[PDB]
């Protein structure tokens, strides 16, 4: 079984997203929706266009999603001081809290599930070598 | 030198992979999304748009448009579903089959080369072995 790095990373990413959906279930929020909140939380404010690039998802589906999350009271649209035609989306108090709960709920378990087939010895090597690919 | 969790690490390294994929594909005039679609249609010789939406976890709106674009290119043809009659079975043309193979070479080598730039062959081997362990 020889399998190229790129494909392995894809497969392991997808599985992580499966588990994300599972562990986010109690809070009625998908992995896709959650990634959005996080990206918005890393900036203070960000535009849909800028948010599309970071997330790498379709602009239209993202715009529908952004609106779902607005109904949920998690995301609000400020008018861009610079653009005055584009909008800066940011998290609400509710959005920031709901986002932080999601982290607290998902985080420990997802890691523990992903790494159930590995020694803490091997887990460290894996983290180390994945770090090497990034810079 | 900070403890970043496996979950976030895999995301960052995946996202980097996706970006490099886009770069190495511009010369061929075909997007990363369009490329993944061709590969999925390739893997399942014949597939429903619905079934394909599921495999790709994308919007059925985006996909149906994307399918239309690829039909224009002549890489994808629609057959009527013998099982349905309300559905279609998309599949690859010889053209689309060729283009998909050609992209898998063109980005096959170089994506790997760029990703493993800072890694010993022994480290790459160790990396692949540990990633595999996560998948069962």
């Amino acid at each position: 079984e020889i399998i190229p790095l790129g494909r392995l990373i894809h497969m392991v990413n997808q599985k992580k997203d499966r588990l994300l959906n599972e562990y986010l279930s109690p809070l009625d929020i998908t992995a896709a929706q959650f990634k959005v909140l996080c990206s918005i939380r890393c900036a203070a404010c960000i535009t849909p266009v800028e948010l599309k690039k970071v997330l790498s998802v379709d602009l239209g589906a993202l715009t529908r999603m952004l609106d779902r999350l607005v109904c949920k009271g998690w995301v609000e649209r400020l008018p861009n001081p610079n653009d005055k035609r584009g909008v800066l989306v940011k998290l609400t108090t509710g959005g920031a809290a709901i986002c932080e709960q999601c982290h607290q709920l998902v985080g420990q378990d997802l890691h523990q599930e992903l790494t159930k087939n590995l020694t803490a010895d091997e887990v460290a090597t894996l983290e180390y070598l994945l770090k090497k690919v990034l810079p």
